[PDB]
């Protein structure tokens, strides 16, 4: 099997001449050539079975981005993996090639204002879909918005989605532990439960806000600090904002820190499009109850060149997955994501 930067990659006969591109906490992902379709892909290697969380984000990834089909969510192509249960130790997910990040660009050129309004309408655009299927991407940052040479935007990396279900989810905090929490909304960090599609709004809130500057707005350092950037900027939060905290003990927390006062947009970017600062302003509210809407968000005045319903397709149904997973054991995780890939085996 061919070895990159010695891993293996068994992925041979069919997809060869593999680079390494990049790679996350998971995956390994590198460019290939698929021989049989003859066009270039990218290919992610993880290995997930000994850790149940691992096994719980391959799952949700596969099963998500299978169903979906969109201009701007990267699909899955093709999955490797071992003929029986009992080989299968890694998992080969194939997708199209895109040529690099978000992250990685805003470390090497800034971006004028009509670059970031196109990639904010794309990233909108492909949210919209996502928010129609009623799933929430959960993980939404700059290095998950892969970008190619035509400059097409596609969302990746959904190992965190869920279906939204504020009233009826009981899942509790996010279980990852590696990844930024740059661009988590306040009630996630404050809350363990009523996670709506809001959550979403608020991130891609923190992607404009660094398309704007090249510098992340809110980057804490660690769990209390990360509140204490957002509260630096947005101010101290109003007594109707403090509500929306259900666990009484964070509010009491929120309630006890010194007063801050709210620093304007057009200070932290003073040679930003108004349009710009007002969309910003509308994604970044404390209150998820009074952010912006996807629908509304690209309805706004700075996206105007843009905005075309006609031309901004929605999912056939909501998904569901069929099963909650929080509760099942790796080894059971397991089964399901053999079960999963079968379709892509000879013989299924
Ligand atoms: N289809 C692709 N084409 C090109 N580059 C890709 C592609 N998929 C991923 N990448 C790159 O590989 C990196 C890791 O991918 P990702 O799917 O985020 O991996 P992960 O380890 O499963 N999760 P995370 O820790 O959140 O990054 C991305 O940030 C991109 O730079
Ligand atoms: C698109 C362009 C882009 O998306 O680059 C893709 C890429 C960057 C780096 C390495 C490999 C691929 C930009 O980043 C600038 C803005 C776009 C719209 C452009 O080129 O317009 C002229």
């Amino acid at each position: 099997p061919e070895m990159v930067r010695g891993q293996v990659f068994d992925v041979g006969p069919r997809y060869t001449n593999l680079s390494y591109i990049g790679e996350g906490a998971y995956g390994m992902v590198c460019s290939a050539y698929d021989n049989v379709n003859k066009v270039r892909v990218a290919i992610k290697k993880i290995s997930p079975f000994e850790h149940q969380t691992y096994c719980q984000r391959t799952l949700r990834e596969i099963k998500i981005l299978l169903r979906f089909r969109h201009e701007n969510i990267i699909g899955i192509n093709d999955i490797i993996r071992a003929p029986t249960i009992e080989q299968m130790k890694d998992v080969y997910i194939v997708q199209d090639l895109m040529e690099t990040d978000l992250y990685k660009l805003l470390k090497t050129q800034h971006l004028s204002n009509d670059h970031i309004c196109y990639f904010l309408y794309q990233i909108l655009r492909g949210l919209k879909y996502i928010h129609s299927a009623n799933v929430l991407h959960r993980d939404l940052k700059p290095s998950n918005l892969l970008l190619n040479t035509t400059c097409d935007l596609k969302i990746c990396d959904f190992g965190l989605a869920r279906v939204a279900d504020p009233d009826h989810d009981h899942t509790g905090f996010l279980t990852e532990y590696v990844a930024t929490r740059w661009y988590r909304a306040p009630e996630i960090m404050l809350n363990s439960k009523g996670y709506t599609k809001s959550i979403d709004i608020w991130s891609v809130g923190c992607i404009l806000a660094e398309m704007l500057s090249n510098r992340p707005i809110f980057p804490g350092k660690h769990y209390l600090d990360q509140l204490n950037h957002i509260l630096g900027i947005l101010g101290s939060p109003s007594q109707e904002d403090l509500n929306c905290i259900i666990n009484l003990k964070a509010r009491n927390y929120l309630l006890s820190l010194p007063h801050k006062n709210k620093v304007p947009w057009n200070r932290l970017f003073p040679n930003a499009d108004s349009k710009a600062l007002d969309l910003l302003d509308k994604m970044l509210t404390f209150n998820p109850h009074k952010r912006i809407e996807v629908e509304q968000a690209l309805a706004h005045p700075y996206l105007e060149q843009y905005y075309d319903p006609s031309d901004e397709p929605i999912a056939e149904a909501p998904f569901k997955f069929d099963m909650e997973l929080d509760d099942l054991p790796k080894e059971k995780l397991k089964e399901l994501i053999f079960e999963e890939t079968a379709r892509f085996q000879p013989g299924y």
